[PDB]
């Protein structure tokens, strides 16, 4: 569902993010498509910043350290599920988190 990409450092965020979305292996018994969520994550933080500059990497990074939470594991659950969108996640703010 994500538009493809051909740009590097936009390929190497994508798999950065389908990599967080694997902590804790929840991933697998869910079912989530973690390279297809990492996809739609990305496409919605570039959609937004239409750049891959450091505004583009520092959102990038903090969803993955927030994904990455052994204090917040319903974070991560709750985008793998679905109950979070992915285009939500891009956007939400540390306290929302
Ligand atoms: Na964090
Ligand atoms: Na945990």
């Amino acid at each position: 569902r994500a538009p493809s990409t051909s740009d590097s450092v936009r390929l190497k965020c994508r798999e950065m993010l389908a990599a967080a979305l694997r902590t804790g292996d929840d991933y697998i018994a869910i079912g989530a498509d973690e390279e297809e969520l990492g996809s739609q994550i990305e496409e919605a933080i570039y959609q937004e910043i239409r750049n891959t500059d450091m505004k583009y990497k520092n959102r990038v990074r903090s969803r993955i350290s927030n994904l990455k939470d052994a204090k917040n594991p319903n974070l991560r659950k709750n985008v793998l599920c679905g109950n979070i969108p992915p285009d939500l996640f891009a956007r939400m703010t540390a306290e929302e988190m």
